[PDB]
């Protein structure tokens, strides 16, 4: 190596007065621009359109945060041209030249933190210490696939040797793909999803959520400065599917990394799976789903321990993660004790703009909003409201940590991904029927148990099936590296991001011989 | 490692007279025991149908070489219910047990060699050397995959730590899946994509081609003696697409494993990309489709070499490969040189009955015979004949090596593929045009190129876009982890054979985190 | 590895406010809970007892600090039946989920560290600093061994292979044997003689030393919180040599650990080499006896440096170690610098009660009292008494630190452990007399050089027989994983604590060949 071993970003936790201070000067420098214009990137340059998009404040949605150009199947095209001129050349620099600019992107999103942290404050509604670990993810996934896609440098292939011969195997990139990107982790995500495929060759056309494009388009600045050749990296923020499907469905299109909803998500692995006309290649899609994701208590638990971790899974963010705990799975001796603390804990939660640091910001839209409060009329219909269950004033999108309590296993509000902060409590007889009840849902990507007894655990190790799961602490918060993310079953094809096995995935291989 | 390195098991020559002594034995005792019966293989036991099908000699057609039981939708739904009851065991194995289970297997194979020879050569019409080179494969891929299993062993995943916590990551095996198998390497290739799924854990639904049902039973014949848990390899002949449609298109089936052609294989790809009523994952789908491969020779060749690996490259198994060279690409100094050579070698090969070990046998069914001799009347139209073109006599599928010269890079018989002793040979200026002919097609499997000049070899290494190049030597016959098998374009999903990479691809990887 | 690499606990010197309030409030805790009373802790559950034994504050001999059950041959037997049905199953667990248990012990020692200080500083008259070090070679004996014992899991053997042959060696624990600890590091040496042969699939029945019988009880709460399956460890306080005899003799106890006097070890290792009747195997006995450790300083050493890790290891926690320097072997040119400046140093040393944290608490027990005092009378008629060599007043065990000055290198003060503040300076010609000198002992434990002449340092590091040697340093202190501790001679079985091979003492290997 020749750069020291990589280690996760910081965290910022606002302690102290000098942090504290310049995430104020960051949120004042990012209102003061709140006029700003962010045009599309294409090729190397900013190319603005006629049309444009319009973010707003989720804290007050009155208050616009910024605009963007409006990408259409033209400046699709011209992007996608783009990206294969520039794959031509993009593919033969040595892996070391790849790594090292994105080594350069990383320091310089580190040295503006602060203002992307603010930005995700003020345009998705994160609070502080959510959008701090936004960022240093996304500063992660630079740093841990620079270093990751060294490993794979020609010629990484193992190979038997033959008499007389030389047999050589190595990886090259697939060529030029597409970027569905989520609004829940639009700095994160949206970077890493990019800068994995682009670390080992292959060059990328990224559409950002329409609640977050101008982070995106911040994302790009930095991305612009590094020295990314032009087509490397493509920037097309839209309205509607547009974009997305005609990308999806293009015959030029050789892969697709797609995170977001599962309905979205069946979509494009249908259509990557049909060989469009022309098309002379089968497409290799990567979608990360969603999850039903649980936290097991038993008896023998530490209880606080417990009611605090699943208040922080359950509610972080406002609950808009695929990683959140939306299920609280109590065996009979746990469900009173922590059902007490989970409730006493989520009712001293504060809701309000998240400039102010509350321990909920709001849902990020009014099609959000509208989302979370139609599954709490159902809910009201399946389980028992307990806690919460309401719009809160103000314009904001500001709705109180739910609880619904006595809910049946199969209940919509047991099954189906409300991605809101609304928590389903279901009550079971022991920790074996705890598991089957976890296990039954579409998905499996994140869970977790609370217990003492090391039978329970390892049990659950072995059979909790869901990609990523955690004992005694919160089931939110996977780090790059440490915590490879991906699930099982509907939440995806498990392309474990922040992983060595994420590259591969963008990576064809070649066995060459010579007979002397 | 608790066994010896791998080494690959040699291809018998039979050049001593213990060599073919043993094999006329062989011969003799599989053409006395034409006519025998073979049943399906469901949950550890042979289980015969009412129907049946009827396996032909190719060199000599009215001699039924075995029946083997029909099976249906009924069946194949019995042998999933028997392989996912298998998989809730057999993926808690330690892998040092499955791996020694894959090494009895193949120590068991190896002693009925001779056997399974002959009864490729009258099954689907090998002569003596690409039998016997089929056979020794399939060992290789049952000893290569054994060892390569062990390298994905519980945990395998190398992950960053984090302080006061354990982080475990490591593979666990999909579940029950589907093979779907070719004629060409009925025992090679029918075993390496089950013993690589079995291998880490997943059990298998195996379905043989029809022209090639005998020579897959005796090989679920050793699987039984080696002693596979009931369930884990399942044996389901059967006529026509019912069988594989209800598996591909099936809710349960978690994964598909096909080689054979491009219409097939791009409509499992499709239906794979489908979520069928209440299917509760993404289906992994891995195709091999296919070539329409290339040798370029350039004015520096070894012209004498290079016509023998023509020869052997284009007519070895009667071109009845996805490796086999389709297309000799010759600059213009080297055209009439290497023609005028090739023409001579191809003139004189035999062609006649497998058993008797001629250059060429017969293709391996009517319905085959009937498309190459169509190609050939297309290509009389679209290139010019200079040797063979037409059935021989006999009433074995007996077609004479085959040769068309001048022939358009666009021209149907220089782009789709034959499967037949059909060459097209190509005139190009230099040898940049060579690379731009031979990069022109849907396809990209196999390629090679004849050259001293070290220039054009390494340009090739470089732009010669196909999954397995070689240098100097025929383009057939990749050996188990020397050569990683697989190709790019229409040719597949580059899911490479023979190398430690394809046993990830059945495999999924879960993260599980304690915080002490 | 899924873990931080190893690091050694950090040694609270209580130089911080925060640190000194932490110490006084667990002292404060430990001291209302001296009425506790502590059953024995057989199959997972404490079981309580009709007679007691009283542990006493030798600080303040008058106050009980707790008191235990008191274990017979009927529990000892009833623990041995435990240890062995326990065996049958942990025997199996993955060796990563044993690790995982010991590192969840060790995070909940971490968290008890000041309640576990303040006992030992109460009951066994350590002072802050010694109590602290205690309990960090505690957390790191249970963090070492749960990382080393990952180096021998299934399977670990390097063989060599052989053709058609799979052959496998690996290692398998030994069953439930017993281990008899110390009452000097009643905390670390406690804890890792139990989790060293636990780690690795043996259990344990252990008998505290009689004046520790407190914080081992507390130990073992700490491994009953943590889940150790019944029976895997066991806890039988006792008075006399009943129990420990009872389980050595046993027929049915598999191997024996002892760290503790010479008289006893001889007895123990004795009786290990006897076949019982009805055994059924070869004991395996290990054993750490003690030492009469010396410091050698020659004319060319900072003398000074000399004096203050002379003074150290003389002296610290009362001179009551197997690694004290109980000799100091000084050359001529060195005699008279160093041996002021020691007299000086020790003349200021304060002794009293331990929670004041004074340089020496008092000696343990009565009975220690009247040994140091009795070698005392014999140093007098050996050598000549320069420095203390009486009682204090009080009714505690206060012995002032003392020096014989003038010893003859055989006198049995220079022979014999008095494992008492009890120095004996020995003068020397020369470096190779103070060799010859501090090897002519029957021990070989510890041992130290103060000089700067490289080649006296590098001749010891050959020749002077100790199992551990420090230079320029104190000679008392070893760090797991640094400085692997055990020595040679009648200092024991020179079984090595803190170091990957004393694992390997509780495993036998086996070896499987399969043909084929
Ligand atoms: N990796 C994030 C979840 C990302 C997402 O919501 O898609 C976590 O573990 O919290
Ligand atoms: N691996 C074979 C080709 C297999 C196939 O035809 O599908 C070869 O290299 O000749
Ligand atoms: N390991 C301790 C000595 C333990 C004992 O006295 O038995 C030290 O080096 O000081």
């Amino acid at each position: 190596m020749t750069v020291e071993p990589f280690r996760n970003e910081p965290i910022e936790t606002f302690q102290t007065e000098e942090a504290r201070r310049a995430m104020r000067e960051a949120l004042r420098r990012v209102r003061e621009e709140f006029g700003r214009h962010y045009p599309l990137y294409i090729g190397g340059e900013w190319v603005d359109t006629k049309e444009r998009m319009v973010s707003l404040n989720p804290s007050a949605p009155s208050e616009v945060v910024g605009t963007t150009a409006k990408a259409g199947k033209a400046e699709a095209e011209a992007a996608l041209e783009a990206a294969w001129k520039a794959f031509k050349t993009w593919k033969d620099w040595p892996q070391e030249d790849r790594s090292r600019l994105l080594l350069k992107a990383a320091a310089l999103m580190r040295r503006r933190k602060r203002e992307l942290e603010a930005t995700l404050v003020y345009e998705v509604g994160k609070n502080w210490v959510e959008a701090s670990a936004d960022v240093a993810e996304a500063i992660d996934f630079i740093e841990y696939y620079a270093r990751a896609a060294l490993r794979y440098r020609y010629p990484a292939v193992e190979v038997v040797p033959y008499p007389g011969e030389d047999n050589e195997s190595f990886y090259v990139p697939l060529g030029a793909g597409v970027v569905i990107a989520p609004w829940n982790f639009p700095v994160a995500i949206f970077t890493g999803m990019i800068v994995g495929p682009v670390a080992v060759g292959n060059t990328v056309i990224a559409k950002p959520a329409e609640d977050a494009v101008v982070v995106g388009a911040k994302v790009f600045e930095i991305f612009h400065e590094a020295g990314f050749p032009p087509g490397v990296v493509n920037f097309l923020p839209g309205v509607g599917e547009e974009v997305g499907a005609y990308l999806v469905e293009h015959p030029r299109i050789r892969f697709i990394n797609f995170t977001g909803s599962l309905e979205v998500g069946l979509k494009i692995y249908e259509a990557a799976g049909r060989l469009a006309p022309g098309q002379t290649w089968f497409k290799r899609a990567y979608v990360e789903t969603g999850g039903k994701d649980a936290i097991i208590v038993d008896e023998t638990a530490d209880f606080d321990l417990a009611a605090e971790g699943v208040v922080v899974s359950a509610y972080g963010f406002q609950g808009q993660k695929c990683s959140a705990a939306s299920r609280l799975i109590l065996t009979q001796g746990a469900y009173e004790p922590v059902l007490e603390r989970v409730l006493k804990r989520a009712e001293r939660l504060s809701v309000g703009p998240a400039e102010e640091n509350p321990d909920l910001g709001p849902v990020v839209s009014a099609e959000q909003e509208r989302k979370v409060l139609s599954y709490i009329e159902i809910g009201k219909n399946e389980g028992q409201l307990v806690l919460g269950g309401k719009r809160l004033e103000g314009e904001g999108y500001f709705i109180a940590p739910t609880v619904f309590t006595e809910v049946p296993p199969k209940a919509r509000i047991a099954q189906e991904e409300i991605f809101g902060p609304v928590l389903s409590v279901i009550r079971v007889k022991d920790f074996a029927e705890a598991l089957e009840v976890a296990n039954d849902t579409p998905y499996g990507l994140t869970g977790g148990v609370y217990s003492r007894k090391r039978e329970h655990l390892e049990w659950a190790r072995r059979e909790f099936h869901v990609g990523n799961l955690y004992f005694n602490r919160k089931i939110t918060g996977a780090l790059v590296g440490v915590q490879p993310f991906g699930g099982f079953k509907l939440s995806g094809t498990n392309a474990k991001t922040g992983a060595l096995d994420y590259l591969r995935l963008f990576l064809e291989m070649k066995a060459v011989a010579e007979r002397f």
